[PDB]
């Protein structure tokens, strides 16, 4: 066998000199260097130290600015918050579990890493969804009279839970697992054995149609109609607003390829080629890069968003001047209304 199957993971080495141990139970330094394992440690380390503060800014910002209620203010604050879960949830089992070797915190730990980085990553997608939509109605305005609230917001950011729990939550309770993958130092779907008495073939199936095939359609699609209104270049004069958060969306999407193509792909392989010869570093890799999605959101949005950042740029300098190039939105100052 070209890997060693566990009755609770499957190590994509081979023990015919008895060297392989769970990666729940002893340091897979036999798989790889003990520096490599630091390096790990290391980016995720450096991961946390950036996820954290990123994120967070982005939550206190967005609340304490009165204003910062549109769709999409909703969304990235949805986004802040998921990927803080990732940061603390699994990214603190992930460091961890690399600066020892292996899974010390047990098939927990593996679900803690597994679980959140799912959580957060679906989360993402379905957001993408949501934005999709939002997107295509505030530009190809379908309805005579109608503007999203807060009220519609709430609702896709409530959504993209369900949807983001609806494929995560599953391997907590029975349906596929959260197994050690690479040089086991992260944990995600079971597609390397088929181990009937958990139904990984179905899962995985389900997963990669209705968590990630689907959304993408949609979100393609929702694209190819939106390629004639909102066209794609950039710089009522409200045209110029709307078009401008379109090529955010735009790029966050892109930006959430790069992040999961790489990773879903060696999956896909994985779950087609199970028992074949792959190593541990061929996961790794994909997989560890992929853990960026917890932070890169924000910064699209503080690069892309000029209303967003200026508010930054004023709660960090706890009062103003905040050195750009409309509307505004804050506390004391003039957070003030302007309806109809
Ligand atoms: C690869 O093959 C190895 C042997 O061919 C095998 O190692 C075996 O590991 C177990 C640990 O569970 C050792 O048994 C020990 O079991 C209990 C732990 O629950 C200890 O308290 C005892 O002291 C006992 O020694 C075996 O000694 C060891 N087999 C050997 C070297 O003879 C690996 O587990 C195999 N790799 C896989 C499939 O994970
Ligand atoms: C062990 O790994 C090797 C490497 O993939 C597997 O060998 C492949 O076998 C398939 C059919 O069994 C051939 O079509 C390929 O040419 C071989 N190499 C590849 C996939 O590039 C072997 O089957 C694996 N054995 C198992 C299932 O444990
Ligand atoms: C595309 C940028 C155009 C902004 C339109 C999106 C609506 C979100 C912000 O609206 C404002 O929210 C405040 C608090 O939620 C209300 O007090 C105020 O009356 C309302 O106008
Ligand atoms: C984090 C993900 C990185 C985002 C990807 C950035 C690529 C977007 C810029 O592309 C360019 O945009 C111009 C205006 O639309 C087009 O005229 C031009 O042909 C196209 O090449
Ligand atoms: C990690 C996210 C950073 C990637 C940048 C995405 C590439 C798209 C650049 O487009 C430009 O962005 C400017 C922001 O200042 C807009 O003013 C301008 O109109 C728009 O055409
Ligand atoms: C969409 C981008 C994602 C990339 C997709 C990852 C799949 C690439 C893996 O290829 C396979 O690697 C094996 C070695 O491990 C070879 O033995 C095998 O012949 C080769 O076919
Ligand atoms: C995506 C890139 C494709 C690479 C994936 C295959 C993993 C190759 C690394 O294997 C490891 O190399 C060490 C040094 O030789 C050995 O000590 C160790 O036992 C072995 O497991
Ligand atoms: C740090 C640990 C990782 C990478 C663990 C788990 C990740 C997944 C199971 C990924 C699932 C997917 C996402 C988030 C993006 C769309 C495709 C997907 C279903 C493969
Ligand atoms: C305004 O008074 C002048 C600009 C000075 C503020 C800029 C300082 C950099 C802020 C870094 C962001 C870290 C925030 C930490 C969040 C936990
Ligand atoms: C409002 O919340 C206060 C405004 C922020 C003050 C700006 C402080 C930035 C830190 C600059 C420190 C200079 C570096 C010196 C190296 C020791
Ligand atoms: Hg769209
Ligand atoms: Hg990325
Ligand atoms: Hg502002
Ligand atoms: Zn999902
Ligand atoms: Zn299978
Ligand atoms: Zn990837
Ligand atoms: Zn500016």
């Amino acid at each position: 066998m070209n890997g060693t199957e566990g009755p609770n993971f499957y190590v994509p080495f081979s023990n015919k000199t008895g060297v392989v141990r769970s990666p729940f139970e002893a340091p897979q330094y036999y798989l790889a260097e003990p520096w490599q394992f630091s390096m790990l440690a290391a980016y995720m380390f450096l991961l946390i130290m950036l996820g954290f503060p990123i994120n967070f800014l982005t939550l206190y910002v967005t609340v304490q600015h009165k204003k910062l209620r549109t769709p999409l203010n909703y969304i990235l604050l949805n986004l802040a918050v998921a990927d803080l879960f990732m940061v603390f949830g699994g990214f603190t089992t992930t460091l961890y579990t690399s600066l020892h070797g292996y899974f010390v915190f047990g098939p927990t730990g593996c679900n803690l890493e597994g679980f959140f980085a799912t959580l957060g990553g679906e989360i993402a997608l379905w957001s993408l969804v949501v934005l999709a939509i939002e997107r295509y109605v505030v530009v190809c305005k379908p309805m005579s009279n109608f503007r999203f609230g807060e009220n519609h917001a709430i609702m896709g950011v409530a959504f993209t839970w369900v949807m983001a729990l609806a494929c995560a939550a599953p391997p907590l309770v029975g349906w596929s697992r959260y197994i050690p993958e690479g040089m086991q130092c992260s944990c995600g779907i079971d597609y390397y054995t088929p181990h009937e008495e958990t139904n990984n073939e179905s899962f995985v199936i389900y997963m990669f149609v209705v968590h990630f095939i689907i959304p993408l359609i949609v979100i393609f699609f929702c694209y190819g109609q939106l390629v004639f209104t909102v066209k794609e270049a950039a710089a009522a004069t409200t045209q110029k607003a709307e078009k401008e958060v379109t090529r955010m969306v735009i790029i966050m999407v892109i930006a959430f390829l790069i992040c999961w193509l790489p990773y879903a792909g060696v999956a896909f392989y994985i779950f087609t080629h199970q028992g074949s010869d792959f190593g541990p570093i061929f996961m790794t890799i994909p997989a560890f890069f992929a853990k960026t999605s917890a932070v890169y959101n924000p910064v699209i949005y503080i690069m892309m968003n000029k209303q967003f950042r200026n508010c930054m740029v004023t709660t960090l300098c706890c009062g103003k001047n905040p050195l750009g190039d409309s509307t505004t939105v804050s506390k004391t100052e003039t957070s003030q209304v302007a309806p109809a």
